[PDB]
């Protein structure tokens, strides 16, 4: 087999060749065909979160694939489906977050590609109660941002409490962003795309968003925001999570509605508590979502309903990739 | 005729007790005559006038008054004279906009606020809508039921918007009126009460009040770590009563992965917010001011079967810069009766 | 002075065409000059006064009468002298009752009906309550807007009380005057839509109008089970528009466990239920028949977005008996 | 060996019969069992009357209690000597969406205790280590074995009514399932109206919690009263022993968009009235016992001394004579220790 190791953190991933991992009771091997690079594999790369992984580990949360084997304990997955290894690896199983459909918040969960080996490999040892099953229509291409962008955003509109027809706004079109534009037009919202680039503005037209308004060279963007979407968005989901960022949000969404924040960033942002009081705005975070957010997300992406533009490329340039994210649509490593 | 009253003829200035003319109500306004008002930390903050949005001098502050109807207006249809009610912090709203048909009324904007917008309970009468005012239990008195407009209805929402259900810890952080109320108010939720306060008469007072945990933020490692011990991994709601600087980190720590922080104070400034924690544990952060209609009535049904009651600090209008004086460093009262 | 009015004299009797006085509005009220009027089987129930509360003839039916401001009494506040409104089934409510301050005016104990407690539709001018009267979209006109303000409002609030989220499952049954304007909402909120009924031009309509599936009552051995082949177990909301003792056990069928069964009709008499059944399969039974001012304002926006078209036949108010006769698509009494 | 209470053959006496002990084969657990509550559920497993029967010959009872007394192959968090339960519910799919969405018992290929699999009318049950609820030590087997499905179902009934704390909901037929309830909707901030055919369970349920009681019998119509007592009507209706009686009383007692849950398991079908069903908004939802969450939240209430089940302590060869009795004040628990 063949990886992408960070072997010590910070210094750049070596494509070396690693064993091939063997699954264990209820454990399956997937055969990676495809796997989606994200910003969350620069930051176990370089290590630099609160918790961290323990190198030398294979990151990567969203490889795509088939079963090539189960481990003599699992009984609803067969081989030879069409699965992926989401961020989500396993789980206790007991915990009220696990029985309260809930288990991404489980305490003792692990998570692929950063406590276990994940996606950036061609062979995966993956749990089946917790992989997603793909459909037969979408190529592993166009699947594989899905298991971490497509159900992140998702689950980012879930939160946010907007029902069909009510206004959200997407921060930041990037990725996640243009994902997030075509789920949210999926769901029967209105969209007001709202960035720095003019490109990506006209993406998000594309995409379905009504309403668009550049973050870097309109007066205030929060009031062209509030003026376009009759009177401030139901609900603001924060894709790519900076400073005056969030406070572009905070000043975008209408009293009380919910800013879902997907992003992960670094240092602690200002909060004020006086107008989150006295709009009675709800701030929510929200990591890539459970198995159920999961599934719906595939089967949004199996009534072509929401694509993602994808760059395809090999495992030999994830260190470039990692550079052009260190700098500044979505990068899948073709495995097939 | 003629009333009293505690003026602000300008900000930062002592509070006048002047003799103003009485409100008349006007068609669809009822007139309330004061019995018992509280005194809130807003009621400061509106005299001092240190807010972003400032209110408009001369005004009589006062959201917690509460009273008989003095007057009913040319058109009112479901409050009549005598009428044990009590003029709350939302004084009326546009009632046509997304918020007011969907029962949010406190989100509104056409919204005014009673003291801060318009003359409020610090006098011996006052002019309300009747479609906003709240509909007492006739059990309890004036002095007792004074504090549940603005701290009982402040606690009690704030507690339905932590998303908790009974048999869910929620911490009550900050036990000052308002803490020693939401204490009460989640035990007549059938929640398990932690409390944290760094004084300790405070904690022997939620004690009594039905708290099971009570920390002390003073003396302890670190707050967070005891109230995750003793509510078996960290409440599921936190409320925030008296969010100063420091309380909202704690609360952030207390907090359970999914659980959520309701803010009932309005502190100065901006405060931190590890967003990588918010996000990775799954934390709400919300904001939460008195409440609508329909909680505050349910608030009053809560104090009406003496389920939550209030510690009142009974005091006399002429007092009310005294004080605010005390309130530069138990729900203070004004009665008029 | 006098307008037209097709007045229920007494129950039975036909619609006689008169000249009524002009009703004018009083402190707090506005009127509201009639150009198009809905016609629903609600209208011909309450012409034939065979409900267990009945209304008080001499009484104007019609809750679906849009129109012009026209006049405003002495305190009205919002509305102005000559907005698109219309005029639904909830005329008022008492406003303080628990349900009202809830937003739950729908249920108020003492709320007026328009063509039912107090005048309607079915004439060229009413007086109204300006708080409670529906504010239309200026881009689409009286005669296509008419059937939204009962039609379109009752399959919105059926479909949201349904419990249902974009990508799930809607089987709606009894596709008339109510199930394509449901098919169009489902289709608008985001669901997946099934139809059934046993006409084949309706299920061809629903077909066009997006339902993926269509299952044909009458042609088919057993309906629900082909419903739960192509929805893949069944569905989780089931909208039934035309209550009938087939057709509401066909839907306690088609439902999935778990889900909700909406009943948007007011049919006569006791049904049958399977409470066995019903626990079993945790089921959930709902009735609803007009959604609030906030669930109204949403289906406008629907309507006037473009994302629900109804199909509407105009007539005049002199054949609203010949109507009622076809009582026994959405008429609508053009009258602008 | 054990004394299983085998339905060798549907509608005959249950064989009081010395089989044998069932083994904790891969993945699972074996529980020795030391008190098992009686249901109906249980008679009509005997009988077989019911659309999807059985299979003889099987133990029925899904309320078994007792210690792990062995630990299956790959088993990692159930330990050997824990205070286990064996609940209605056995297994689920795993995979299914009512599975992932925290709702294990919609499940289409789940299997129950004492129906579909042997359950605890015996001394070993053979249960799965993923599904069994984990018992409070504060509580006796005797008085935890009733929370085990008749706790659970009047609990989760209770939360699918869509009520809040200081709300309305009607207990109808206080048994077990309506005593336990009472206790519940106590435990949750809920007022409690309480109607049965009785009179002594109307003295129980005034002396549980319940505020307000009418005679099911001797009153002209408990509707009109229950809607008196309860200003309006009740947000909700728990309907715990269900008849055609019983269920129209029940829509008659619910205020307009209140929930009626439930509970009971009827043959035959009942008539709704449509045109008021709509009208008034009513929803009629259909629980049974309830998800492991609400398992170890109905037992989290039982063991911190909230809800407390009047059992009726039997034996094990008497079990017929109750299943004739059940053709019965409280909850038959047996004790097989
Ligand atoms: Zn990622
Ligand atoms: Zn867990
Ligand atoms: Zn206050
Ligand atoms: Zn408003
Ligand atoms: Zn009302
Ligand atoms: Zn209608
Ligand atoms: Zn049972
Ligand atoms: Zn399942």
């Amino acid at each position: 087999m063949k990886a992408a190791v960070v072997r010590e953190f910070g210094k750049p991933l070596t494509i070396d060749e690693v064993p091939v991992p063997e699954p264990g009771p209820g454990m399956i091997q997937v055969r990676i065909q495809a796997s989606g690079v994200c910003h969350t594999d620069l930051h176990a790369a370089e290590g630099d979160w609160p918790v961290k992984p323990n190198p030398p580990f294979i990151p990567g949360h969203e490889g795509v694939g088939f079963v090539s084997a189960v481990g003599a304990g699992v009984k609803h997955v067969k081989e030879g489906d069409r699965v992926g290894v989401p961020w989500l690896y396993t789980a206790c199983g007991h915990c009220r977050h696990c029985l309260g459909g809930w288990e991404t918040l489980c305490e003792s969960q692990l998570n692929t590609g950063y406590s276990v080996n994940g996606g950036f490999a061609d062979y995966v040892v993956a749990d089946p109660n917790y992989v997603g099953h793909l459909p037969k229509n979408v190529d592993f291409l166009d699947i594989a941002p899905v298991l971490c962008a497509g159900v992140t955003v998702y689950k980012g509109l879930k939160v946010t409490d907007t029902k069909p027809g009510d206004w959200v706004v997407i921060s930041g079109i990037g990725g996640l962003g243009h994902m997030a534009v075509q789920y949210a037009k999926a769901m029967g919202m209105n969209v007001a795309a709202v960035d720095i680039d003019d490109e990506k503005l006209a993406l998000a037209r594309k995409l379905g968003a009504t309403v668009t308004v550049n973050a870097a060279t309109e007066p205030d963007p929060a009031a062209a925001i509030r003026k376009q979407t009759d009177g401030g968005a139901q609900g603001v989901l924060v894709t790519a999570v900076g400073r005056k960022a969030f406070e572009q949000a905070i000043g975008m969404v209408a009293r009380g509605g919910t800013v879902a924040l997907n992003g992960l960033p670094p240092g602690d942002f200002p909060l004020d508590i006086f107008g989150m009081v006295l709009n009675g705005i709800t701030v929510r975070g929200s990591i890539v979502g459970t198995r159920l957010d999961l599934q719906e997300s595939l089967d949004f992406a199996g009534d072509g309903k929401v694509k993602a533009t994808v760059h395809k490329a090999k495992l030999e340039d994830i260190n470039n990739i990692f550079g052009q994210m260190h700098k500044g649509g979505r990068m899948v490593l073709d495995m097939a």
